[PDB]
């Protein structure tokens, strides 16, 4: 098994999973790395085996279709590898926690939103359907970009939402277009 946790890249308190070779830091991993289960398999492996299972699954979907699919345990896993995706790259740090806004000449949205509130969504099953959580998501870096307007911060909103959409459309299998 790897020495570092896939998610952030550090060492520390690392579980491993029995049918790959990645690691995680218990709350790193998402859904946290459950207290009993051997062998214990991470979101890695348990998608993999769903695309195993039905390889249909990965033929082309419109998006919309995808968004009003009911949370069901499979939606579920996915929004959850989803959001991890996104806190694999270095750069979600700025949209992790809680925001607050004040600064000349912008006002703070109406609607705050940030990655460690959709995680706790996610755990209390707040979701049921794919859409609010990818709305939330997406919000997150609308939010962004707005606030910071020209300053060139706006930057990491674009970057943090190219790695969400990227991963989205594979995750969800996206029907392929120009
Ligand atoms: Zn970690
Ligand atoms: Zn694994
Ligand atoms: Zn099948």
């Amino acid at each position: 098994n790897s020495n570092i946790c896939e998610v952030c890249n550090k060492w520390g308190r690392l579980f491993c999973c029995d049918t790959c070779p990645r690691s995680f830091h218990e709350h790193c991993h998402i859904p946290s790395v459950e207290a009993n289960k051997n062998p214990w398999s991470c979101i890695f492996c348990r998608i993999k085996t769903i695309q195993e299972r039905c390889p249909e699954s990965q033929s082309g979907h419109q998006e919309s279709e995808v968004l009003m699919r009911q949370m069901l345990p499979e939606e579920q896993l996915k929004c959850e590898f989803l959001l991890l995706k996104v806190y694999c790259d270095s750069k979600s740090c700025f949209f992790a926690s809680e925001p607050y806004y004040n600064r000349e000449g912008s006002q703070g949205p109406q609607k705050p939103m940030w990655l460690n509130k959709v995680k706790t969504s996610l755990n209390e099953q707040m979701y049921t359907r794919v859409e609010g959580f990818v709305q939330d998501m997406r919000l997150i870096f609308h939010n962004h970009k707005e606030f910071y307007r020209e300053d060139k911060f706006t930057r990491l909103g674009i970057q943090v939402q190219d790695i969400f959409e990227k991963n989205f459309r594979n995750i969800f299998a996206i029907q392929e277009t120009s």
